[PDB]
């Protein structure tokens, strides 16, 4: 997360992140008790979910270790061709419910589809450089815009689907590596899923390309419900 900083500790408290041991591999997004939301193309075989975590270095308290049950991506994602991102949507079920409250709290699905210009905040543990990269100990946030899908069309011609939506800044704040599979949130609402975006990170060129989670309600309603 570039043009951004430190957020106060445990005020994304949907936040989560996944893990190798002590590697930090992408960010996630509590949807459910039991269900984490992340980005596709995150998909390992093995990792670790942890939430309410604000400094990696140190620890915080609301530290929850969470193993998955259950890798759900989208069933029309293809993850062979790099040039493809469509359908960068995933849900992982965890083992057990997380321990609920102020701290560790699951983040409502947004009902409503989005607008350009409308107000949104992204956040995660990210390269706060580019295109050099140092990364941060301490979970970052970051405000941005949502781009309309014209001109998200444009920067990035026959990239961009109907099941995504730009956000950027002028001002520098775009997610960058580190940061996939973190929350975009408007309104206090998760509507999208940070996905890809731009060379270097933070160009007022190029803004960042989020799932857009308004438009698979169904799916995810679905599988939090009858899978859930
Ligand atoms: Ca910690």
């Amino acid at each position: 997360v570039l043009g951004g900083h430190e957020c106060q500790p445990h005020s994304q408290p949907w936040q989560a992140a996944l893990f190798q041991g002590q590697q930090l591999l992408c960010g996630g997004v509590l949807v459910g008790g039991n269900w984490v939301l992340t980005a596709a193309h995150c998909k390992k075989p093995k990792y670790t979910v942890r939430l309410g975590d604000h400094s990696l270095q140190n620890k915080d308290g609301p530290e929850q270790e969470i193993p998955v049950v259950q890798s759900i991506p989208h069933p029309c994602y293809n993850s062979s061709d790099v040039e493809d991102h469509n359908h960068d949507l995933m849900l992982l079920q965890l083992r057990d419910q997380a321990s609920l409250g102020s701290k560790v709290k699951p983040i409502s699905l947004a009902d409503h589809c989005t607008q350009p210009g409308q107000k949104c905040t992204v956040s995660g543990w990210g390269t706060v450089t580019s295109p050099r990269e140092n990364f941060p100990d301490t979970l970052n946030c970051a405000e941005v815009k949502i781009f309309p899908q014209k001109k998200c069309e444009d920067a990035y011609p026959g990239q961009i689907t109907d099941g995504m939506v730009c956000a950027g800044s002028s001002k520098g704040a775009d997610t960058c590596q580190g940061d996939s599979g973190g929350p975009l949130v408007c309104d206090g609402a998760l509507q999208g899923i940070t996905s890809w975006g731009s060379d270097p990170c933070g160009r007022s060129d190029k803004p960042g390309v989020y799932t857009n989670i308004c438009r698979y309600l169904d799916w995810i309603k679905k599988i939090i419900g009858s899978k859930g």
